[PDB]
């Protein structure tokens, strides 16, 4: 039909605008230290601390799969990004810091984000 293709072309936009804002939440992490997943070889025993595990890398294969229906989806993995290694990492370290600094930068992008999703549509 035409209305999924409308409907198709929207979501294409999203993707569009959601890979923007993600290229500038990643910019806001210069060490690099949330672009991959957690390594299982080098931290054996993550998945009994951490149920979901999150990182730029698997955001942005879902992403390119236009696997995002709409910014909230796609603001739950920034956040599991933020709060597992808040939980992971004790206060006093490089990785906490590191997500504390990603989580108060990357406000103002999704800030902005949810207003134009909002302005066009």
């Amino acid at each position: 039909s035409m209305e999924q293709v409308a409907m198709e072309l929207r979501l294409t936009e999203l993707t569009r605008l959601l890979r923007s804002v993600l290229d500038q939440l990643q910019d806001k992490d210069p060490a690099r230290i949330f672009a991959q997943p957690v390594s299982l070889k080098e931290v054996p025993d993550y998945l009994d601390h951490i149920k979901h595990p999150m990182d730029f890398a698997t955001m942005r294969k879902r992403l390119e799969a236009q696997g995002y229906k709409n910014l909230h989806e796609f603001e739950e993995d920034f956040d599991l990004i933020i709060d597992n290694c808040m939980k992971y990492n004790a206060r006093d370290t490089v990785f906490y810091r590191a997500a504390v600094r990603l989580r108060d930068q990357g406000g103002v992008v999704l800030r902005q984000a949810r207003r134009e999703v909002d302005s066009i549509g």
